[PDB]
């Protein structure tokens, strides 16, 4: 019937799902809150395609129970095409889409806000106020505009962050391996990551989790940095050696750290550990420091992003199902 | 004894004070951390001028006492003059200066950051992360670029607030009783406040505490604002009817409120109440709301601001004392 079955649908997604349905009243759309598992495939039996979103791997077993239920078209509401048993997929002739770009501003705004907060010592101030210590001193702020902001990576997110930081009046330098000519005209780029580290008050990372960048922030890069540097990371956990940032924080060289991602987040992030034994003492410690901001991989999480995740996933699924060129197919 | 006596000097001001003294060795400077009241006025005795900074009112009695000690020259380190008894000051031929522009950015950045935090539900997020609830859902954010931002007052701070909000990509509209040509050429201005209230997702006030402005944010203007409006006040408490905002919050109309200032802050703000009986249950309640951000009149509290507040104040005071033209004189 042109029946799209969706898994893992969240409450906050429903509004964009309804919307999608109202623009495609001829399409039958069903969904569950459950994740896609070899036992949950049977739920999409009848559907022409499934829209999915979950870190729970896409196990061959799973893909297989899907095809055995007649489904071979899959639309990711996210970017990641990682937990997908790819050899299996190609085997069953799986057609797969994802959502590569939903809202770059979501992540860039989060980085921007978290940096500014750390500069302002807003967390120390919030903590004082919550205990009813309303004295100013000694929690004096640092203006964003008084900073040199170093952006590592000038892709979709990095450029929006630069945009935002320039709006504040900060002096913005950048570093990327491939210089976008427009930015190159402008003069943003510096020649070496080292030039960035020596002059930036604020460093933000907008670079992929590639092996050459793993732990690029470490004891050696931190030792190059300016006194009172602020580091922001909303890209990928493994970019940063947490123990070296903790060292930097402890020696007083690192002014503060904002992280939305963490090298040990898998299995920790996106779980309620209230009233339970927190699994990672190091993360627990970071969460409590006055000059560190931990968010559980939430930089993407905005009404705008979520809107685009839903709608675009359903646009791609319908396109797969209607034998149309998919907008954002995954190279299988 | 070309002498200047400074009140309410804080540790964080001292560095700036010595920089000033080191450039004006022929001037004698004395200071106290205490506030300027009728009973501390006596400490100015001998000085030729006075440099002050306080939210506590400069009463007719304080002003009389200053004079009755030889002082008729007063340089505030800050912008606002709303707590000075002008009628008494004029009667006594007081000469008064302020520091109109110590750093419009400090306050503007504070406003932008608090507004963004509220849009992001960052407080709700931070409280569950501190509890160790690392689930992002359902705490979804609102991007700054998705908002219509309404700036009430396009003076020194409002203009920098506009800049910042535009850097984020938000649609910025404005309302000032006095229009800035350069601004007006761009078509930022709306014809009335009611127009601004009707269109704005985010409202920020950047106007002085003048009689006509008291309680401009009240049950009647809130009724006119959009659903889920975010209100920011870093200017002056009395601009906002606090109970009205609380009703706006309780009715679900107002998405959140950022306040740096408060009707009743004098004697509360910049005081430690930890382990004491909090004097203002209404303020304690605001402080603990998830969608209210309270700072104790710290919008100004940045290193860039505090230097300028000190240096320009003394510049101004020297000028008064030496019968030269003050750079930023106030009208009495
Ligand atoms: N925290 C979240 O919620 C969230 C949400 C979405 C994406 N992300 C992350 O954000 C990152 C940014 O995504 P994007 O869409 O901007 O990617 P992109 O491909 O558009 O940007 C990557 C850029 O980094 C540059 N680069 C690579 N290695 C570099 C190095 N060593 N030094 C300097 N520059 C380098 C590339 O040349 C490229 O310009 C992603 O890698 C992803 O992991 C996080
Ligand atoms: N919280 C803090 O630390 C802090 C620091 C500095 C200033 N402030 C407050 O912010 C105010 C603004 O400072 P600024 O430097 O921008 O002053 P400014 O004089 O440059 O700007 C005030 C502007 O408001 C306009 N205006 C006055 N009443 C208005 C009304 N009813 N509607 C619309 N526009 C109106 C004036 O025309 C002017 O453009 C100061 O008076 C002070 O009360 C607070």
């Amino acid at each position: 019937m042109t029946k799209i079955f969706a898994y893992a649908i969240r409450e906050d997604e429903k509004p964009f799902l309804k919307e999608w349905e109202d623009a495609h009243k001829d399409v039958e759309v069903e969904y569950t809150d459950k994740l896609l598992t070899p036992e949950t495939v049977a739920l999409a039996k009848g559907a022409d395609g499934v829209v999915v979103y979950q870190q729970l791997d896409y196990i061959a077993e799973t893909l297989q129970a899907l095809a055995d239920n007649g489904i071979t078209k899959m639309s990711l509401r996210n970017v990641g095409v990682d937990n997908i048993d790819m050899a299996k997929a190609k085997e069953l002739g799986f057609q797969i889409t994802n959502v590569p770009v939903y809202s770059p501003n979501a992540i860039a705004e989060h980085a921007a806000i978290q940096a500014a907060r750390i500069l302002r010592q807003d967390k120390a101030m919030d903590e004082k106020v919550a205990r009813h210590d309303l004295r100013w001193a000694p929690t004096i702020g640092r203006e964003v505009r008084d900073q040199v902001v170093g952006v590592v990576g000038t892709g979709h997110i990095g450029q929006v962050f630069m945009q935002i930081m320039e709006g504040f009046g900060a002096k913005v330098i950048t570093y990327d391996i491939f210089r976008n000519p427009e930015l190159e005209k402008k003069g943003y780029y510096v020649d070496s990551l080292d030039d960035l580290y020596k002059q930036a008050d604020v460093i933000s990372l907008h670079v992929p989790d590639v092996p050459a960048n793993v732990h690029m922030i470490n004891d050696e890069s931190i030792a190059k940095m300016k006194q009172d540097v602020v580091i922001v990371n909303v890209s990928r956990g493994p970019l940063v050696d947490t123990d070296a940032v903790i060292r930097g924080l402890d020696s007083g060289k690192i002014f503060g750290y904002a992280m939305d991602v963490y090298e040990g987040e898998v299995g920790i992030f996106n779980e309620d550990w209230e009233g339970k034994e927190f699994p990672d003492a190091r993360l627990a410690d970071l969460i409590a420091r006055p000059n560190v901001l931990v968010t559980p991989h939430t930089a993407f999480y905005t009404t705008h992003a979520v809107r685009n995740m839903v709608v675009k996933a359903f646009d791609n699924n319908l396109e797969l199902v209607e034998g149309k060129e998919a907008e954002t197919p995954v190279k299988v």
